[PDB]
DNA sequence: CCGACAGCGCATCAGC
DNA sequence: GCTGATGCGCG
DNA sequence: GTCGG
């Protein structure tokens, strides 16, 4: 964090554009600049220096000059003073409340944590759970807790069917000392790109984790994606652990490597990599990498490892720990 | 200049 | 009921 | 907001 002040500024601007302006490309532009600067191994002395980096243009360079000179940004000072913008930004911190819902709520005079709490009947299911655990979902998860959680999930999955493979991805797989949530990539040989030889593959696993009181709430749930809440058990007389977000993704077994590449991230790494794929004439999703013809995706290319995907787009392989962008 | 910017699962809603 | 659009979320 | 062509 040699350039922590700058990257914080850019992230705050990114969030303003996403939550308030609803200008998603400006949001992505700011997050790309923040990311490229985050990994720059020198303490930035000027906007001109920063503009040399890809993703940092004239506008951001000027803001960097203002920040370096004064230690702040007037544009952000104003955004902070603005009540509507401040309220909208806050409400979007609740899982399930996006830019649209946030603005609608502020319109109806619902703009604080207290307001949400007394207008629970105006929230959908996801939003109600997000509100319920607002504080807990703010907290990071120490890797030590992530390991305990992995143990529980892997063992319980094995108890349902020894043929399941569960893999913890996200920041955890990238080696992070703390994670925002737990991401689990699930496979079973009965579910491939060719056929689904049995139903409820995800359900069975979700049910088992609920049975042992690990999964506590469900935000959303389909045939291949679960989004919910979980909690480590605590010992006698011990304060309870915070509730944690958990995502579970069931991926066709023969598409494991594209799946694990996707779920490992980071999000910015994925966007950079998929963008590069397009430049190289390929399209990548969590299932396949395909060639682009007219500009139409052709058939899935053969993939036997994460590295095969990197090879297709002519990138040297990067270990998970080097994908934290 | 200006087109493009990654890709997709689940929930909700409008329109039929 | 279904379809398509839109919101929100995941990396 | 930034970039490539
Ligand atoms: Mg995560
Ligand atoms: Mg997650």
């Amino acid at each position: 964090t040699l350039n922590g002040g700058i990257t914080d500024m850019l992230t705050e601007l990114a969030n303003f554009e996403k939550n308030v302006s609803q200008a998603i490309h400006k949001y992505n532009a700011y997050r790309k600049a923040a990311s490229v600067i985050a990994k720059y191994p020198h303490k930035i002395k000027s906007g001109a220096e920063a503009k040399k980096l890809p993703g940092v243009g004239t506008k951001i360079a000027e803001k960097i000059d203002e920040f370096l000179a004064t230690g702040k940004l007037r544009k952000l000072e104003k955004i902070r003073q603005d009540d509507t913008s401040s309220s909208i930004n806050f409400l979007t911190r609740v899982s399930g409340i996006g830019p649209s819902a946030a603005r609608k709520f502020v319109d109806e005079g619902i703009k604080t944590l207290e307001d949400l709490r007394k207008n629970e009947d105006k929230l959908n299911h996801h939003q109600r759970i997000g509100l319920k655990y607002f504080g807990d979902f703010e907290k990071r998860i120490p890797r030590e807790e992530m390991l305990q959680m992995q143990d529980i999930v892997l063992n319980e999955v094995k108890k349902v069917d020894s043929e399941y493979i569960a893999t913890v991805c996200g920041s955890f797989r990238r080696g992070a000392e703390s994670s925002g949530d737990m991401d689990v990539l699930l496979t079973h040989p009965s579910f491939t790109s060719e056929s689904t030889k049995q139903p409820k593959l995800l359900h069975q696993v979700v049910e088992q984790l609920q049975k042992v009181h690990f999964i506590t709430d469900t935000l959303s749930k389909g045939e291949t994606k679960f989004m919910g809440v979980c909690q480590l058990p605590s010992k006698n007389d011990e304060k309870e652990y915070p509730h944690r977000r958990i995502d579970i993704r069931l991926i066709p077994k023969d598409q494991y490597y594209c799946g694990v590449l996707y779920f490992t991230g980071s999000d910015i790494f994925n966007k950079n990599m998929r963008a590069h794929a397009l430049e190289k004439g390929f399209t990548i999703n969590e299932y396949t990498i395909r060639p682009l013809g007219t500009g139409v995706a052709g058939e899935p290319l053969p993939v036997d490892s994460e590295k095969d995907i990197f090879d297709y787009i002519q990138w040297k392989y990067r270990e998970p720990k080097d994908r934290s962008e």
